[PDB]
């Protein structure tokens, strides 16, 4: 009866070149999945599918003619094809748990397939659910002259997919490569360009311009900030706070804003670092400290959060006009305990005295070339 | 001073040579202030050898630190500076975590030395100003000689925070049959402790178990509150899966219901897990459980930040309207979506078969059928 060969991309590609040399695009079906894995796929994209899938040849045929278009059949590398009924029933005798798979590297749900009808019925799936487990759903594909049936082989925690989204989000921003970091520095450079900060005369107006631009093109993450004030554990806090938040994600919280700003200011020859303290409403906050016009300043790049105002005291007036809230924080020295509990930033004066005297490009530590003021400029004078 | 770095094989050779009598070691890992192992065996040392190499200092394989033998290890990948210049070369250009081959692992690497090396506060302030971090300065004084360590690779400064999410996301999936069986054992302990088997009637077994579990498991009100705030949260899954009440000892409705359903099938009380809305109109889950000739809705969700007998009677048992799979609820309040055809099928099964796996952990053996209820008066 019907034969099925399982080949990898190398072997399959050979057969493809023999039986379909003129064919340039292919649809691709993956056994166990509703939608095409690929539509109008090229041989390069086929090869890419070959990393996680093997290819099927059925009765000598490399493709299935479906609505007059060649379809390639693939399946997950750990899947099994039951040869006959006896084999299938051997295979389903005992629940097969995901963690006991031989190949350690791939423990996503495996499937079993057969040219005869196989399924796991709603009763068995209800019992799996009753043990907190899940397993891939029933499905089939009608092809040329036969039908291939599929369903879960391994059982696992029924929340596997939900969890695995957290796996992905938890790793996509760590193990950062030098390439990733340089590309981010490019994103910052582009923010600097778009802000037109370099077109400003004074250093102060450079700051103003960049801060206002970023505030006008980055979403503040109200939800995550909300959950963070009620110290509720949230991966979104980190996604809004790290070096990729305003640049890649375009959605950020205070630490994100302040880190992107500090990086940008150092590029612009304006000695900067990130500080933390508390809101004028007592809630934990973060800002940048930036050196310009002979002084270290507190710059709050997220000055739109608090609906409630608080004036006073006079140093020396509101007439010292700022439209980015320059130096509106009290400062607390690193080490010293905060004597108040609102409207302070914890600064480090030794570091500030040190930083203002360094070559600004050195302050970048790495990728020093992206400095916009060369490699020798020092902000401090006399 | 001489420091030599050995994998577990070679080090085991030398340990056999010089410390055969010692069957337990404490284990210090360079760059870490706590011990890595406490009274570790050679088994556990071998496990340590998967991600760490072993230090041999001036020929010695073991150290007397507080009148007990200690072994020094360090992460594979960590580097040793031999002199000031060598140290400068290693540090000359930022080393990013993701640029190791490695092939494994990609955890922060550290650099070590027998002379003073540190990443001072200035440098860490600049790293911080880049959104970057690296391992802390650290120190071990072994026997008059001092081993200095600090971070070597740099990465996203939230590396540790993200990695807790990585860990929590994978620790409960790729479940092994051994893990599943051990979870069944945890459930058995809950049953024993609940004294449910020592009750006379089915209803009392159900009440005892549900009560005990709801009284000895933390209800995760935060996760629940955020779930009704439709704020995506890994803690929902941690409070909902099969390890929630058993391992985590902290759960929401699906967790309580799933553990209870499993226990009831073990106890010979046909059970499955159903969803719907509680009396407030918010998404809830319960267990449907067969006993006393009827299918019942059992809501065993706890309240501890006491689940009483009154609560069981008025809320825990049969307090929901049932709606058939496929049908619309009367209001969006106080209903559970059941499968009547499934209920009819399951109640006639050998209850061990309802467990699908680890059937020998059935507390009523292999032949128990709940549907056997042959007289009217009971």
């Amino acid at each position: 009866t019907n034969k099925i060969e399982v080949l990898n991309w190398e072997a399959f590609s050979k057969k493809l070149k023999d039986y379909s040399s003129d064919q340039r695009q292919f649809h691709v079906l993956k056994l166990g999945f509703e939608n095409r894995l690929g539509t109008l796929s090229t041989r390069e994209e086929l090869e890419e599918f070959g990393k996680n899938n093997n290819f099927l040849v059925i009765n000598g045929k490399v493709t299935q003619n479906i609505h007059d278009f060649p379809h390639i059949l693939v399946m997950n590398k750990g899947d099994v094809i039951a040869h006959n009924e006896e084999d299938y029933h051997n295979q389903m005798r005992e629940l097969r748990f995901s963690g006991n798979g031989d190949l350690h590297n791939s423990m996503e749900p495996k499937r079993i397939h057969a040219l005869f009808k196989i399924e796991l019925d709603s009763n068995k799936r209800q019992l799996l659910n009753a043990a907190g487990l899940g397993t891939a759903e029933n499905s089939l594909k009608n092809i040329n002259g036969m039908t291939i049936y599929s369903h879960g082989l391994t059982v696992d925690n029924k929340y596997y997919e939900d969890y695995s989204k957290y796996t992905h989000n938890s790793v996509k921003n760590i193990n950062v490569t030098k390439e990733r970091f340089i590309a981010n520095d490019d994103l910052i450079h582009k923010l600097i360009e778009s802000s037109e900060a370099m077109k400003q005369s004074s250093e102060r107006d450079k700051v103003k311009a960049f801060v206002q631009y970023v505030a006008n093109h980055t979403t503040y993450d109200w939800e995550a900030a909300n959950k963070a004030v009620q110290n509720y554990a949230d991966i979104n806090y980190y996604l809004g706070s790290d070096l990729f938040a305003v640049t890649e994600r375009q959605k950020a919280m205070c630490v994100g804003f302040s880190t992107t700003a500090a990086r940008a200011f150092n590029m612009l020859g304006l000695p900067a670092y990130v500080v933390v303290g508390k809101n004028a409403e007592g809630v934990p906050h973060a800002t940048a400290r930036v050196y310009y016009d002979k002084k270290w300043h507190t710059i709050d790049g997220t000055g739109f959060i608090t609906g409630n105002k608080h004036q006073r005291s006079a140093k020396y007036s509101e007439k010292h006009f700022s439209t980015i809230g320059e130096d509106s924080y009290d400062v607390v020295e690193a080490g010293q305990e905060p004597k108040a509990e609102r409207n302070y930033m914890i600064i480090d004066s030794n570091y500030e005295s040190w930083a203002m005297k360094q070559k600004t490009a050195d302050l970048l530590l790495f990728n020093k070339e992206k400095s916009l003021v060369g490699l020798d400029y020092i902000a401090y004078v006399e």
